[PDB]
RNA sequence: GGAUUGAAACGCCAUGCUCAGGCUGGCGAGUGGGCGCCACUCUCCAA
C-alpha cells in the first residue's frame, strides 16, 4: 500500500539467490560489489520517495512512477494527465514494474517540460472536429465520451 | 584455440452469446369549360 503497489512485503533490485544467476564463482550480493554506506543510501532515498505523503509518486497502469526536482507542483498535475485527461537536476522520471518478488525497470528518462504530447498530442489532433454550438468543449475526457 | 557478467533456457495446457417478441391500427382527384367563324371544277375542243 505504501510502497511499490502489487509487489511482495519485502523487495529488491540486487539478489541472486538461484544458481543460474551466478558466474565466474561468485555467490549472493558479492556478485556485484557496492560499499556498504553506498547501498543503504539509495535504498533509504527510494524508500523516502515512495512514501504517500511526499507528493513525488503517482500510479498509472500497473507502473509506478516516481519523480524528483528541487520542485514538484507542476509535475504533480501529471495526476490529470491519466486520471482526468487534459541549482539542482531538473526531472528525473524512473517508472518500474513488479515481479513476485524483485523489481524491473520499465522506462527511465531525464528530459524536461515533462511532456507527453508525443501520444497525447497525435491521439488529440486526431479527434479534431469542428464544434456545433459555440459553447462546446474542446477537450472532453474520455469519461464523457464512453458514456 | 581460455574466459563477449559468457556458455543452456516454450507462455503453456482448454471453455456455446445463449434462451424469444404483430408496423400496427385508417383516410373521395375533386369541383367545370362551343373547333369555331367562310370559300364555283371552271374556262373549248367533226363520227
Amino acid at each position: 500500500r505504501d510502497g511499490v503497489r502489487g509487489a511482495q512485503a519485502v523487495a529488491s533490485i540486487v539478489s541472486f539467490n538461484n544458481t543460474a544467476f551466478e558466474s565466474y564463482g561468485k555467490e549472493q550480493s558479492i556478485n556485484a560489489p557496492v560499499s556498504q554506506e553506498a547501498a543503504f543510501s539509495y535504498v533509504t532515498a527510494l524508500n523516502y520517495l515512495l512514501n504517500p505523503s511526499n507528493r513525488q509518486k503517482v500510479t498509472i497502469a500497473d507502473a509506478t512512477v516516481v519523480f524528483w526536482a528541487e520542485r514538484s507542483s507542476p509535475a504533480e498535475d501529471i495526476f490529470a494527465g491519466m486520471f482526468d485527461p487534459p541549482e539542482s537536476v531538473r526531472f528525473h522520471v524512473l517508472g518500474l514494474s513488479p515481479n513476485a518478488a524483485r523489481l524491473s525497470v520499465r522506462f527511465w528518462e531525464v528530459d524536461t517540460v515533462g511532456h507527453m504530447l508525443d501520444k497525447v498530442g497525435r491521439h488529440y489532433r486526431e479527434l479534431e472536429i469542428i464544434p456545433q454550438f459555440n459553447n462546446e468543449q474542446e477537450f472532453p475526457s474520455l469519461s464523457t465520451l464512453l458514456r
